DNA sequence: CAAACACACCAAACACAAGAGCTAATTGACTGGCCGTTATCGATGTATATATCTGACACGTGCCTGGAGACTAGGGAGTAATCCCCTTGGC
């Protein structure tokens, strides 16, 4: 397990979210136009019903 | 017939194999040639110890010269009487 740990790491070391609120990596290549689609940290998210 | 690319196959390598943390013990190069130091073997003595021969001193034996002993031969030195020459002595 810490060896896929270690690649899954690696390859998405510089993977961040710049202040344009894009996602980008080192080479400013844009991945996602918002943080998981949704511009939202995981954190404050609850589960709810529609 | 020769050249283009494609596919299947064979043959050749690359890199990875979680995060680490602690403790112990096995390995401590080696023949050989050669130079450089030094220990040893060898000669060439001069100093000291010992042996042979020569010289001076000592004790001892000796050959030689002169001296000494017993005994002898026979005569030199020497009593006892005598004469009377000559000396000392005298007026």
């Amino acid at each position: 397990t810490g060896y896929i740990q270690r690649r899954l790491i690696k390859s998405m070391e510089s993977v961040m979210v710049k202040y344009d609120a894009t996602v980008r990596n080192s080479i400013n290549q844009v991945v996602q136009l918002r943080y998981g689609e949704d511009g939202l940290a995981g954190e404050s998210v609850e589960f709810q019903n529609l």
